[PDB]
DNA sequence: ATACCACTGGCGGTGATAT
DNA sequence: ATATCACCGCCAGTGGTAT
DNA sequence: ATACCACTGGCGGTGATAT
DNA sequence: ATATCACCGCCAGTGGTAT
């Protein structure tokens, strides 16, 4: 028959068009040479662009590689789908991504991380990309000896703590440990795992 | 029409036998269950018995109502729900392996993103060994560093170095020693590894 | 006056054409927005893009950084020009860039060094990024106890080698060191210059 | 029309000097430097006089004549010509210095590739102390690591580490220090190091 | 050998039309 | 949003010249 | 509770027109 | 090189049913 787009598939498929529109010629790629990709003609890629026939999980997942785009930039409700579905393989756990470059901590991508890899159920976390490694960060964990993303007035750095009397710190992992009160840091969240490349 | 590929009963070979050894513990029928998909009973009778086949929707959702991995009853239909993973979240999925007592057994495939990885992984092994996760380039060139090697049917992480003469300087016992190209079987080199604390 | 474009200044202008039109969209620029950025306007812009006005030096320079291309890529001519110009100010070296990642070298990007960087005249020369390092190799230089871009059996590493009686070397640098024979390492030149960033 | 900026007339100050102090050494008349540049006698004087002023191609074209920098006789013309230099094999050029006996002294302008910083070098400086050159970022946030440093009246290369209470950790010479932030003025960090070998 | 003198060719644009 | 049209200021150079 | 039986709605295309 | 036009195979599901 002929099925009129729920209107959440009409407005998929304008951004999926915009964002094609723009980058045909940055990919170098026309309507027939995405039609050859997906294993259709010309006529079946003009329908999902202009709205005519309805795209699903399958070719949107190609169309976002066709693009290098993700499936979020056209069509938010289907990258929903795609991870409800990946729940059923295994729960891997999108964690907020973060860079720490001369102490700077910056947002970045969301990063896909198994829950094989940790314990304990890290519901708040983060990953921080630093020197070549990634700390998996527990943002809620009881403040005790282990390795810990802190700040020192103004500096974050990966630094391991050891709690002393008198309400004093050890800091280690600096090119100079020293020791301080533990209100001299601000604790961001205890380290709990560390993924490396060859060193 | 009832052209089912001999996988796609297959697939509903091992659904429906996890189906019925399974809907004790659970308590469900195969009308409650076709309550859960907005389907009627004559609607999930077919994908048992193999006269409808799965697609990735359904697939994926009786993994979610069966507390079974949709790979157990379709490793088909999981490597192409993974390959729309990739499409949000670039994740990539890894074949899992663990290494006790220099024996090299199959575990759950892993879900990795592909930001840990500089060189894109087109073939690659994750291995559970001594606590942490060594993940091995299956199709890389011979160079210098740690590779997973087979020693005469004993699966070991070691420390590859070349030397002239196509020979190897194996380590990671407590004595290294020295052997030809040959005489090891390399399976892939490690690029990442990853451990806990505590 | 009006004057015709010696014709390579018209394949100049057909490249920079070319390399717009395929680059407007990945860069979201039009020719009202390129007027802007170099101070003219749209009928000066279109002039330069379709064989009207010739450009010059300053102009290639600037449309070159707005599409974020080299001169080369639409103005070989000038290019040269360029280089010639920069001989007056430092006698920078454009050297043939490398890189080496699993023991594989592979040829990349060219560099540019000045010749301050070398005591000696290098000519034939290196450049081999590596290990967050950048390794300058002579080419043509005598054998002799040194860091040196070696090949043993299919494998390119850094490697210092000693000299040893019965035609034998000591090979370090590696993993493990070894002895073996002259004649079992390949030298492809000497290092004579290490850059690296902060360790 | 004679409207020279007053920079393009200084241009002409110092090249006019630099020909007559030096074409006892050449030998060359301004008709010798005419026929090199293909121009005439009249179309010299103009420039050396400050009647005419100097584009990119003539100067550095004149500097090739006399063994002469452009920068030299022309600092805003040497600007631009590596603002030129930027669009094909992007190089960076940066101050050049030198640190002997604890004096920094200007040095020339060093020519370096972008591709050897991670992070681009918008302020950057190259000092040559010790046989190496360090390449210094001057607009650098303070973090732990390589400096050049003024301390009441020195400068020298140290590594920094920060301290709880606005504190520094000073190391390089026989034995560290610790000061506070305030005590020592942080010119920049350093970001890249390069040395010879024999 | 070198520093003035008008004089001027063409470089590098502008500014309004379409389409 | 691009292309093609006159139109042109105005420093670049020129020759010719008296030092 | 569950496995057959036709029957069929619409999903996901095709294939030729313009322009 | 794109847009819009009919046209449609054909497995997806449905209800109804006898275990």
């Amino acid at each position: 028959k002929k099925k009129p787009l729920t209107q959440e598939q009409l407005e998929d498929a304008r951004r999926l068009k915009a964002i094609y529109e723009k980058k045909k010629n940055e990919l170098g790629l026309s309507q027939e040479s995405v039609a050859d990709k997906m294993g259709m003609g010309q006529s079946g890629v003009g329908a999902l662009f202009n709205g005519i026939n309805a795209l699903n999980a399958y070719n949107a997942a190609l169309l976002a590689k066709i693009l290098k785009v993700s499936v979020e930039e056209f069509s938010p409700s289907i990258a929903r789908e795609i991870y409800e579905m990946y729940e059923a393989v295994s729960d891997a756990k999108r964690i907020e991504g973060f860079t720490l470059s001369e102490e700077i901590l910056k947002s970045d991508k969301q990063l896909s991380v198994d829950a094989q890899f940790f314990t304990k159920p890290l519901t708040d976390g983060m990953a921080i990309r630093s020197e070549g490694k990634i700390y998996f960060v527990d943002k809620q964990a009881s403040l005790s000896d282990g390795l810990w993303l802190v700040d020192i007035e103004g500096a974050i750095s990966i630094r391991e703590l050891t709690k002393l009397p008198g309400r004093k710190l050890h800091v280690a992992g600096g090119k100079v440990p020293f020791e301080c009160g533990i209100d001299d840091i601000k604790t961001l969240g205890r380290v709990v795992g560390v993924y490396s490349e060859v060193n």
